């Protein structure tokens, strides 16, 4: 019977959607126009505080860094995928000051809204 | 317990890999999307591995469904789920049908592309 191998598989298939669903927030907040909004309260995006949208902001160049030629593409990846995972654990372990769980609450807010559905362009 | 927890210590290994791996040929197929790297392909012009003109006509057309554009017609949660099974289909790397080959094929073709060296550092147009 092929039941449980493919609920676990599921699971599996649906963490990866969460991981590129949070990789389509925070490459767009590394965008100048989308943090205007924010830091407005503008065209449908969620209230923040200053300082909880800058955690938000600092976090996103670190998963959706500019290429370092300095480092193998396989070696940024490294690093980047670990930033992507220790989201989605959501420890108390320390990040850009603050917390990867913290960071994950903020997430939720994010992915919730629906400024995100569509985009306004500059 | 040292069996239970080497065991699950393994596990978090093999699944950061896998991440860091889907990361990688998400970098490589989103950078196939781009017209002057195409060309570069289509050539042996900046390092390019030799493909032959269907067989990376197969990455392009799959580079699209993997790096889609916006379909507001779907949430962002729902293109998400079509998008993220691409990768996940072409690293279990079956025999399934797709863009006129398959997930098998594909994989054999983008561990050429990684191997190749030619997006350690991407020419400017």
């Amino acid at each position: 019977q092929r039941r449980e191998h493919m609920l676990k598989l599921e699971a599996e298939k649906k963490k990866l959607r969460t991981i590129l669903q949070v990789q389509y927030v925070l490459q767009n907040l590394t965008q100048e126009h989308v943090q205007k909004d924010f830091k407005g309260g503008l065209n449908g995006a969620v209230y923040l505080p200053s300082k909880e949208l800058d955690y938000l902001i600092k976090f996103s160049k670190l998963t959706c860094p500019e290429r370092n030629e300095s480092l193998s593409v396989e070696d940024q990846m490294e690093q980047s995928s670990l930033y992507f995972w220790d989201l989605l654990e959501g420890s108390e372990k320390a990040v850009v000051g603050t917390t990867y769980k913290h960071l994950k609450d903020l997430l939720s807010k994010l992915l919730n809204s629906g400024y995100f559905e569509s985009i306004p362009v500059p």
